[PDB]
């Protein structure tokens, strides 16, 4: 399972013009199922996620996680994450979770980590026009 | 070398609340140079970005790349690609290009991609807000 993070000071997610998930300051979860995946993994990629060590302290430090800087997780589902983009010039998807697996396990992550932190979400399956602005930029790949 | 880019309807970057790049339809391109990369990693990574299957044509296939879909690309520095993120809760930079290194590669990518498209780009260690709408949204993380 994959969380790409982006550090922001707002994003938002619009389906059909209209936006159906927005947050403050916090975090942009790209997040990717992947073939294997289980709530296991689910629940260690969501306490990676809400302990990284990526906003600032009070001295510029990249100290703190997205709880103690009393920030929020916008959670979106990106297929294209897990892709295997090696070879060639387009991705394959080989170690891709079907679609039942992969909602199944958005639904779950997002929901390990509402037990920590307000999260907001965008719509699976759903064509997404995401609008963030990352702070620094800081953008961290984490995995399990 | 990473390049880890989004799909756009538009971005731009800020510095000290004044944009000094900006694009419409294109590619963020989020730069990342590792210990190792050279003018040929580069030259390579530079092809990869500007001919990925990444937009869609007139029948919603992912099947253009950026020149055909006359996009644009904002190439911004970013440090924390090349982090491992594998152990604890704190990124590691064992990987991470210097940043004499990191600066000649992304000034000789940005000149590389600019050989085929018009590109905007940040400014290399400056704090940047990068405010972007990825459409899809569509991520893929390129590397050599």
């Amino acid at each position: 399972m994959i969380a790409l993070i982006q550090r922001v000071s707002q994003a938002k997610v619009d389906v059909k013009g209209e936006t159906i998930g927005k947050i403050g300051k916090g975090l942009l979860v790209l997040l990717g199922v992947e073939k294997e995946d289980n709530r296991e993994k689910a629940d260690k990629l969501a306490e990676k996620v809400l302990n990284y060590r990526i906003f600032s302290d009070e001295n510029d430090k990249m100290n703190l996680n997205v709880q103690q800087a009393q920030g929020e997780l916008l959670i979106v589902s990106q297929f294209t994450l897990a892709a295997d983009t090696q070879k060639g010039l387009r991705p394959s998807f080989s170690k891709g979770a079907s679609p039942a697996l992969a909602n199944e396990l958005y639904e779950y992550f997002i929901q390990k980590c509402a037990e920590k932190l307000p999260v907001s979400t965008g719509q699976f399956a759903a064509d997404m026009q995401v609008s963030l602005t990352n702070d620094g930029p800081v953008t961290f790949w984490l995995n399990v």
